[PDB]
RNA sequence: AUAACUCAAUUUGUAAAAAAGUUUUAGAGCUAGAAAUAGCAAGUUAAAAUAAGGCUAGUCCGUUAUCAACUUGAAAAAGUG
DNA sequence: CAATACCGTTTTTTACAAATTGAGTTAT
DNA sequence: AAACGGTATTG
């Protein structure tokens, strides 16, 4: 009767198992529906659902936002053409049409094929005169002549279409007129102060050096080499760093506290410089106001590098510089190939397949791939000197439109747009009148805090209209309510107070929130001095004075400040011992001081009468980050403040939200006392009750008034947990298998459910970690030992680099060729913490350098290495967490309680995600109440970590080999049920920890020995029992036999979740034209034989069609049965009307009643038990699991790791004994592969390989057998190696055989099947 | 197990922007040759598209999540061994 | 028909909220 | 980032 369920919850599977009293897995007879002659079947109640990962919403979002970018850029051009429409119609009334049809081949074009002037002589003339658009852009900026309107339009349209970035705020004029002197205005402002060590400027060419072909980083070095007696990280070299753009320490420059890096482009900087200047005095911001005055020209230099006082179009002129240089260098490279290498010219200048010029210009070859190719050639010939200077500088044969124009800000483009408009407005009255309109098309940008400009058909939209009517760059302010919209952008994402759930949380930085924060910490500080019996609470008055004197004067108050500045001076004690605060108060009045600095007067802060004004100011400063909108919402308090001060508040932005509301903190009243929570936190007699105390006090009304304010789908519930969509898919399925297992078990609930649930890009972030950390350390280790990204995925090499080539425990340089002789020691030993992260790993010469094994590293070490752990910490080359764990011995180290804590974590699952899954299953199984209206827990939900079954597997030789088949998930769920239920039968004490719903030494020994009742020796007995109840928990000499027998059962229900495919219509590669039915038109009228198009559409699902086709001149109707793949693009027109769709495909007399949907993984059974899974309309997958006997699984396990005491005698002697298990396994793979795989040629290749490698070691043959299973695995054929032989995938490239096979519709567990024979439909 | 605070690190979800890439056309190829083909010249730029599309017609929406079969249901889901 | 092999859009920036993990403080 | 279905090309 009684039973339990076991579950193993992964991202790609749910393992499940039903067990009874004696840890047995029952079997039953299940109906078999359908049209076959089998009416029923025996099944074991063990199984696994397999499924493809749920994906994140990201890909979908980056597509969505780019789509919106595309539609808006189109609108940008359509705004400009609409302005030009009238006057364009008088110059050339087909001009906008010829442009829209530029894509179409001549035979589909309505107008003459030359787009700009609609004839060949004028178009050839345009290109000879304006080889690039930048040549035209410069001309229209500088020239004063009336221009052709078409030419005007094309220059503005290109600037509006490719308009650059919105990263810099406000206005940009090119100033490169005085980099030869701005530099020497700052050499003199710095040479007045440091008049006792003056810098020889020697009219040195700063114009060149700072702003060369080369970088910023280097360009500093090269300037400071040209200055005798100046450390390149000295005060002038530090300033000069900034004037480029880098963050120096500035710390030793002036010998202060911590590090005072700046950055002239960050907004922090106006306000930040007086953080350094309010240390060294206002007398030194003429050395920074001469170092902003060059922070300009250095900004623009790397793009522009053309004298700006001879063109208002420095950008286009720079582009023309690349065009001319490209022209010269190529006529030269051509001469120098002809005179010195002429046999190669065709390859370099005609062959597109090869990454020469032909490849660069007309093939698929990149600037990098081109440069890589001809460096050999260009140096394998003299004369090519100055050409190679450029190749190394990435200045050689540059295109104008390239990866690096990313840096160009929209303000540069706007400069030329403005210029051109000022020129031609003199001739074109419409341009003068619409100059501001046009400039606005380039400039306008929907604010991120407004979002889609929707009309309540966008699930993503939130913006509000003042006016129902079309939004435009021009009417935007008058029609969008930017304020309402900026607020919703935040409010629609923010929390409500969990205790008063209709009240919204306060801004984290609210003065009231911070008062709450401080008083809560402060009302539990307790002190003791001279002749006081015990330590006591602070009082009301005491807290007021401590708040008033200390908290309202310094960001941090320290325990020292509370001893020396308070108790010493007002309470007059010589020594005071305080408890509840260590070092400094976590809470602080951050906003109080921020606001004191900007509004001078403290009486205004301290005056309660105007608390509401002050809360609304910070709410404004939190809600918005647009200083305009701040200023607009702040000007209502401009009556109560100076001019100077509104310019300072306008700047004081804040970020973050509380967990609590104003109402809860300081509105709601204890009925009795009439006091708010904050009221109590300020003064609560001699009780000094906490926030969380007051919430839970029966003596007070807060507990029930909160109860009053409280308020009450599965799919919804799950999808709204915090966790990876991948793991959320596993969760929903496990809930659906549990629901099925209850139905099969007669709607009877289980006794218990035992869940356990598993734990270039990686290599580009690491390289970023490495580069930035060494830059911060200033270490030449990279020049000494250079590294490609992808070899930093070696754990020893990455740790070597993150350690600056040093032993992390000794202060000795590590030799980079000896990593082999070096240990990777865990910081917290693995014996306590199962963490394989870089966060708890370190590289050392000898692991023993750490100190003793049984703790965190030695104080001796910590003492000697510390200053070194904090260089790496300040460099991001370790995290605070690694740092805190390295140093821990100086704070005492690992307490016996700490160690016991960790041994518990290894067995007790604490992750919030797995707890919710338990809670869901508890709430769903336990729904019943008693006479007294108490919840009846009819079902215990039990949570294990994976270590328990992994240990139990290793400890009793129930080895998993993952790659034999999919059974191990099922197996794990079974072993969870048995270890689960057994464990709380032996120790009902542990329900505390495992069931939802000298004292450290004992705990420690207890949990590390908890699992001993399974073992016969450690002297303890066969039958094992519950002390109090006298229940049998484990027949140690029979219960292991039932576990061996269950794991041996060949018939385990494995189910691949069948799925309709969704996603991109096809691959995205826009292919060239080819004659081929495969190409898919990128638009209705673009025949892919003329225009190219898409390849490879995804089939959403396949559909069995029985119909007729026409054959012959005759069109005699011929019967067909086959699968047609319905593509994601097609699916919706196929569903609107199945018939019409198939009839358009060539089908007749379609039998509509035999159309079967066949989603991906649809399972078919053929001859001899052979099964196939549908991959697609014309591709199948391996649908069988190979049930290898357990004696072979174990042999493969141990064999494959001879790297395993007197226990390893029996282990290595079992392998050597049963070496003939090798042949017996090869034979099991071939009998399987011959009856079900049908890869005749691939089998011969594995057999020849096996027999050829027989004299090789057993270990090495077993590792290689484990590869051979990929031959046999369920799913898509895939390549594997045998030793050195590669066996390429034998693929199933037709679905015809399944048309006459048996379709098997499986329920989620596999227990219920509907079997269809398809030989019984096709006429 | 749970709440607030502090510090660090993660993960999820949203919006606003940028630069390329690719595709077709445009940018008169020249000269010998009956042609097959052979010499030389040339190249850096632009337009337009960037899921087909959709109706709600917005400067919106269009790749996430959810899916055995049978009956019921627009669906969500429920009933069926 | 089978064996064989090739291919696959990419980078970057700004603004924000939430939950989570894990080292501290105070509590239910 | 592979993995593995689309595609062509080869007899």
């Amino acid at each position: 009767k009684k039973y339990s369920i076991g579950l193993a919850i992964g991202t790609n599977s749910v393992g499940w198992a039903v067990i009874t009293d004696e840890y047995k897995v029952p079997s039953k007879k299940f109906k078999v529906l359908g049209n076959t002659d089998r009416h029923s079947i025996k099944k074991n109640l063990i199984g696994a659902l397999l499924f493809d990962s749920g994906e994140t919403a990201e890909a979908t979002r980056l597509k969505r936002t780019a789509r919106r970018r595309y539609t808006r850029r189109k609108n940008r051009i359509l705004y400009l053409q609409e302005i030009f429409s009238n006057e364009m119609a008088k110059v050339d009334d087909s001009f906008f049409h010829r442009l829209e049809e530029s894509f179409l081949v001549e035979e589909d074009k309505k107008h003459e094929r030359h787009p700009i002037f609609g004839n060949i002589v004028d178009e050839v003339a345009y290109h000879e005169k304006y080889p690039t658009i930048y040549h035209l852009r410069k001309k229209l900026v500088d020239s004063t002549d009336k221009a052709d309107l078409r030419l005007i339009y094309l220059a503005l349209a290109h600037m509006i279409k490719f308009r650059g970035h919105f990263l810099i705020e406000g206005d940009l004029n090119p100033d490169n007129s005085d980099v030869d002197k701005l530099f020497i205005q700052l050499v003199q402002t710095y040479n007045q102060l440091f008049e006792e060590n003056p810098i020889n400027a020697s009219g040195v060419d700063a114009k060149a050096i700072l702003s060369a072909r080369l970088s910023k980083s280097r360009r500093l070095e090269n300037l400071i080499a040209q200055l005798p007696g100046e450390k390149k990280n000295g005060l002038f070299g530090n300033l000069i760093a900034l004037s480029l753009g880098l963050t120096p320490n500035f710390k030793s420059n002036f010998d202060l506290a911590e590090d005072t890096k700046l950055q002239l482009s960050k907004d922090t900087y106006d306000d930040d410089l007086d953080n350094l200047l309010a240390q060294i005095g206002d007398q030194y911001a003429d050395l920074f106001l001469a170092a902003k005055n060059l922070s300009d020209a250095i900004l623009l230099s790397d793009i522009l590098r053309v004298n700006t006082e001879i063109t208002k179009a420095p950008l286009s002129a720079s582009m023309i510089k690349l065009y001319d240089e490209h022209h010269q260098d190529l006529t030269l490279l051509k001469a120098l190939v002809r005179q010195q290498l002429p046999e190669k010219y065709k390859e370099i200048f005609f062959d597109q397949s090869k990454n020469g010029y032909a490849g660069y210009i007309d093939g698929g070859a990149s600037q990098e791939e081109f440069y890589k190719f001809i460096k050999p050639i260009l140096e394998k010939m003299d004369g090519t000197e100055e050409l190679l200077v450029k190749l190394n500088r990435e200045d050689l044969l540059r295109k104008q439109r390239t990866f690096d124009n990313g840096i160009i800000p929209h303000q540069i483009h706007l400069g030329e747009l403005h210029a051109i408009l000022r020129r031609q407005e003199d001739f074109y009255p419409f341009l003068k009148d619409n100059r501001e309109k046009i400039e606005k098309i380039l400039t306008f940008r929907i604010p991120y805090y407004v979002g889609p400009l929707a009309r309540g058909n966008s699930r993503f939209a939130w913006m509000t209209r003042k006016s129902e009517e079309t939004i435009t760059p021009w009417n935007f302010e008058k029609v969008v309510d930017k304020g309402a919209s900026a607020q919703s952008f935040i409010e629609r994402m923010t929390n409500f107070d969990k205790n008063l759930p209709n009240e919204k949380v306060l801004p984290k930085h609210s003065l009231l929130y911070e008062y709450f924060t401080v008083y809560n910490e402060l009302t539990k500080v307790k002190y003791v001095t001279e002749g006081m019996r015990k330590p006591a609470f602070l009082s009301g008055d005491q807290k007021k004075a401590i708040v008033d004197l200390l908290f309202k004067t310094n960001r941090k108050v320290t325990v020292k400040q509370l001893k020396e500045d308070y108790f010493k001076k007002i309470e007059e004690f010589d020594s005071v011992e305080i408890s509840g605060v260590e070092d400094r108060f976590n809470a602080s009045l951050g906003t109080y001081h921020d606001l004191l600095k900007i509004i001078k007067d403290k009486d205004f802060l301290d005056n309660e009468e105007n608390e509401d004004i002050l809360e609304d100011i910070v709410l404004t400063l939190t809600l918005f980050e647009d200083r305009e909108m701040i200023e607009e919402r702040l000007k209502t308090y401009a009556h109560l403040f100076d001019d100077k001060v509104m310019k300072q508040l306008k700047r004081r932005r804040y970020t973050g939200w509380g967990r609590l509301s104003r109402k809860l903190i300081n509105g709601i009243r204890d009925k009795q006392s009439g006091k708010t929570i904050l009221d109590f936190l300020k003064s609560d007699g001699f009780a000094n009750r906490n926030f969380i105390q007051l919430i839970h006090d029966d003596s007070l009304t807060f507990k029930e008034d909160i109860q009053k304010a409280q308020v009450s789908s599965l799919h919804e519930h799950i999808a709204n947990l915090a966790g990876s969509p991948a793991i959320k898919k596993g969760i929903l399925q496990t809930v659906k298998v549990v629901d099925e297992l209850v139905k099969v078990m007669g709607r009877h609930k289980p006794e218990n459910i035992v869940i356990e649930m598993a734990r270039q890009k990686n290599s580009r972030e690491r390289m970023k970690r490495i580069e930035e950390g060494i830059k911060e350390l200033g270490s030449q280790i990279l020049k000494e030992h250079p590294v490609e990204n992808t070899q930093l995925q070696n754990e020893k090499l990455y740790l070597y680099y993150l350690q600056n080539g040093r032993d992390m425990y000794v202060d000795q340089e590590l030799d980079i060729n000896r990593l082999s002789d070096y240990d990777v020691d865990a910081i917290v030993p693995q014996s306590f913490l199962k963490d394989d992260s870089i966060d708890n790993k370190v590289l050392t010469r000898s692991d023993k350098n750490r100190g003793k094994s049984d703790n965190v590293p030695s104080e001796e070490v910590v003492k000697k290495m510390k200053n070194y752990w904090r260089q790496l910490l300040n460099a991001k080359l370790i995290t605070q967490r690694k740092f805190d764990n390295l140093t821990k011995a100086e704070r005492g180290g690992l307490s016996e309680l700490d160690k016991a804590g960790f041994i518990k974590r290894q067995l007790v699952e604490t992750r919030q995600i797995t707890k919710h899954v338990a809670q869901i299953l508890d709430s769903r199984m336990n729904t019943k109440y008693d006479e007294n209206d108490k919840l009846i827990r009819e079902v215990k939900v039990i949570t294990l970590k994976s270590k328990l079954v992994s240990d139990f597997r290793k400890d009793f030789q129930f080895y998993k080999v993952r790659e034999i088949n999919n059974y191990h998930h099922a197996h794990d769920a079974y072993l969870n049920a048995v270890v689960g239920t057994a464990l709380i039968k032996k120790y009902p004490k542990l329900e505390s920890e495992f069931v939802y719903g000298g004292k450290a030494t004992a705990k420690y020994f207890f949990y590390s020995n908890i699992m001993n009742f399974f073992k016969t020796e450690i002297k303890r007995p066969l039958i094992e029992t519950n002390g109090e109840t006298g229940e049998i928990v484990w027949d140690k000499g029979r219960d292991f036999a039932t576990v061996r027998k269950v794991l041996s059962m060949p018939q385990v229900n494995i189910v691949k979740k069948t799925e309709v495919q969704t996603g991109g219509f096809s691959k995205e590669s826009i292919l060239p034209k080819r004659n081929s039915d495969k190409l898919i038109a990128r638009k209705k009228d673009w025949d892919p034989k003329k225009y190219g198009g898409f390849d490879s559409p995804t089939v959403a699902y396949s559909v069995l069609v029985v119909a007729k086709v026409e054959k012959g001149k005759s069109k005699k109707l011929k019967s067909v049965k086959e699968l047609l793949g319905i593509t994601i693009m097609e699916r919706s027109s196929f569903e609107k009307n199945p018939i019409d769709f198939l009839e358009a495909k060539g089908y007749k007399e379609v039998k509509k009643d035999l159309i079967i949907k066949l989603p991906k993984y649809s399972l078919f059974e053929l001859e001899n038990g052979r099964k196939r899974m549908l991959a697609s309309a014309g591709v199948l997958q391996k649908g069988n699991e190979l049930a290898l006997p357990s004696k072979y699984v174990n042999f493969l396990y141990l064999a494959s790791h001879y790297e395993k005491p007197e226990d390893n005698e029996q282990k290595q002697l079992f392998v050597e004994q049963h070496k003939h298990y090798l042949d017996e396994i090869i034979e099991q793979i071939s009998e399987f592969s011959k009856r079900v795989i049908l890869a005749d040629a691939n089998l011969d290749k594995v057999l020849s390989a096996y027999n050829k490698h027989r004299d090789k070691p057993i270990r090495e043959q077993a590792e290689n057998i484990i590869h051979l299973f990929t031959l046999t695995n369920l799913g898509a054929p895939a390549a594997f190696k045998y030793f050195d032989t590669t066996i390429d995938r034998k693929r199933y490239t037709s679905t015809k055989e399944v048309l006459d096979a048996t379709l098997i519709h499986q329920s989620i567990t596999g227990l219920y099947e509907t079997r269809i024979d398809l030989s019984q439909l096709g006429g």
